DNA sequence: GTGCCCACAGGTCTACCCTCCAATCGCCACTGAACACAGCTGGGAAAATGCATGGTTTAAATAGCCCCAGCTGGAGA
């Protein structure tokens, strides 16, 4: 993958908060192939479809859009 | 060898838990009040005792009256 994808995502995140996901599963390959690439780790087994969705749910998304729509409304 | 990233450590702030103090309620102990029972006093009722005007016998000074009772004369056998 590429970084400035995940720095398009999420624009806020800073610096070790957005790659400290970066930090493990992945690594920076910046010398001969795959350059300027985070590759994924060989000993890393990616998650599956049904682990991905246990990890979070749509609840939890709509609970924390009206956290930071509340965050804004009293700001 | 200078900018820039990630990781680890330290500090601070927040949350939860435990301890202490205060307040309230309940129970027990003591004090006060009320009710009930007993005793003493006072009043009322009943019973018992102390009554009073009649009588009484003792004459006698009288006199009318009245039953009876002798009793003696008269009559009959």
């Amino acid at each position: 993958i590429r970084m400035e994808d995940i720095k398009k995502a999420f624009p806020s995140h800073s610096e070790s908060s957005i790659r400290k996901r970066l930090k493990l599963c992945a690594d920076f390959k910046r010398t001969g192939m795959d350059s300027n690439w985070w590759v994924l780790k060989s000993d890393f087994r990616l998650p599956t479809e049904e682990e991905i969705r246990a990890m979070v749910s749509p609840e939890q998304c709509c609970a924390y859009y009206s956290m930071i729509a509340a965050e804004q409304r009293l700001k």
